[PDB]
């Protein structure tokens, strides 16, 4: 475990991240993808070698020895709002489980559901409060990784407000 399990964000690539594993925003089939998805299959292309898994779980395959946990957050363009909030509860939840599993000190996440699969909704709080459920029992340091200043400015606020 971290000495001091704490939250952070970052503004970049979770391709570059400096944590001891990362977190895919996965499809189910374990296809390479496109466009911002390209980044992890790019970095990690070995990663994808049995990779897909269904829509709520999560699925770790090592490349190198460095674990990509590919958790697949629902499609909200695909799901209701109720089955999409299900689903993407239970998808950081196996995150939550995995990250246990490699005994690793540190983990590199992205806010599943936010970006391609965000149905075209905000879905900042929502995603990260559903992160904050499952994670905050272990004891690993969390890195949420980002793209865009103002998501950065809101979700270090979220964090902060707990401290
Ligand atoms: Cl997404």
């Amino acid at each position: 475990g971290a000495m001091a399990p704490s939250y952070r964000v970052k503004r970049m690539d979770i391709a570059k991240n400096d944590e001891e594993c990362v977190v895919n925003a996965a499809n189910p089939r374990g296809l390479p993808g496109d466009g911002v998805c390209k980044a992890v299959y790019k970095k990690w292309p070995e990663s994808f070698k049995n990779s897909a898994t269904p829509v709520g779980t999560a699925k770790t395959v090592m490349c190198g020895t460095y674990p990509v946990i590919h958790a697949v957050g629902p499609n909200f363009s695909n799901y209701t709002e109720s089955e999409g909030d299900r689903e993407l509860a239970a998808a950081y939840r196996e995150v939550a489980k995995e990250v246990t599993r490699l005994g690793v000190n540190s983990v590199a996440i992205p806010l599943l559901s936010t970006g391609v699969y965000s149905g075209g909704k905000d879905r900042l709080t929502q995603s990260l409060n559903h992160l904050f459920t499952a994670m905050d029992s272990t004891d690993a340091d969390v890195v949420i990784y980002c793209r865009d200043k103002e998501w950065e400015k809101k979700i270090s606020e979220a964090i902060q407000m707990r401290t």
